[PDB]
């Protein structure tokens, strides 16, 4: 029942290798480039498929080429079976990188690092008119070149929304929009079925480097949506920093004043990450935790 079988050859170019990931929506193969003689990520949706996402992600995904942390875009199609796209292959996964770590924990040097290449492809994916709705450690993947492996890449546009209309203006919010992502990462504002706004993603960045530097979420052990929202809701959120730089106290409530209308502070949560690595002397050009060094 996969879309395409083992050696299936693409536009007589891209060879399937094997499939690397799958869901409702689509699956993605390791292929061949039979022309450049790298490895690819072909992305593939079914033709008959009744919501067709792919034309959106590659939509998105041309947006933002030029931008750091973004896959290189090297072609699409459509035909009578499948749309696909094909992309810059990445490597290791973030939340395989930490569950890989002793005690499932990176090092403030790593989670710091890690967090400032992150909120630069959201502002970069926010800066066209774009949200992601979907960002969790899963989503982002290091590289796997000499030239990119302490690079950090964002993935999977595949619930991502246009909050512009034509004309740069933002776009109305829904009354209820049906929150239809990861539990664990997302807002008080998505567990409300609210629309969800820039500042969202901020949301799942700080939950995100908590679950990094501090190994959980309180409510990780929790799977239903409706629970966790209303934990969350009454959740002290100044105890989950604790054991985090204060310099987090600034990130937070910048976050907590944001609404869908309120162009975030990008730079004010920047200079967190980069108040918190000069405090302790962290320097960009450290070890991550996965490294030999
Ligand atoms: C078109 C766009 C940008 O929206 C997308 C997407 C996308 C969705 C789901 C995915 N699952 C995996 C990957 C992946 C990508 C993946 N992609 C890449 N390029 N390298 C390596 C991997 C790791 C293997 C698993």
């Amino acid at each position: 029942a996969d879309i395409l079988p083992a050696n299936y050859v693409v536009k007589d170019r891209w060879k399937v290798l094997k499939k690397i990931g799958g869901g409702g929506f689509g699956e993605i193969y390791e292929a061949m480039d039979l022309l450049t003689r790298e490895n690819v990520a072909l992305k593939v949706e079914s033709a008959q498929q009744p919501k067709q996402v792919l034309k959106m992600e590659v939509a998105v995904l041309k947006k933002l080429q030029g931008k750091d942390h973004v896959c290189r875009f090297i072609g699409c199609g459509r035909n009578e079976k499948f749309n696909y796209v094909v992309m810059q292959l990445q490597g290791r996964n973030l939340a395989d990188l930490r569950r890989s770590q002793p005690r499932g924990t990176f090092t403030l040097s790593t989670t710091l690092r890690l967090g400032k290449q992150i909120l630069e492809s959201i502002e970069a994916i926010h800066s066209v008119g774009f949200l992601h709705r979907d960002i969790k450690p899963s989503n982002f993947a290091m590289g796997r070149l000499p030239s990119t492996y302490r690079k950090c890449y964002m993935l999977d546009f595949g619930l991502a929304r246009q909050y512009t209309n034509t004309t740069g203006d933002v776009r109305p919010p829904r009354n209820v929009a049906g929150f239809r992502g990861t539990v664990r990462y997302a807002s008080v504002n998505a567990h409300k079925n609210r629309e969800m706004g820039r500042h969202d993603d901020l949301w799942s960045l700080f939950y995100m480097l908590v679950e990094f530097a501090v190994g959980q979420l309180p409510w990780r052990k929790i799977k239903d949506k409706e629970q966790v929202g209303m934990i969350k809701e009454k959740y002290e959120h100044r105890m989950l920093l604790k054991h985090m730089p204060s310099e987090f106290h600034l990130f937070l409530d910048h976050i907590a004043s944001l609404d869908y209308f309120t162009k975030p502070d990008y730079q004010l949560i920047m200079s967190v990450f980069e108040n918190s690595m000069k405090e302790r002397g962290i320097a960009e050009n450290e070890a991550f935790d996965w490294e030999k060094a």
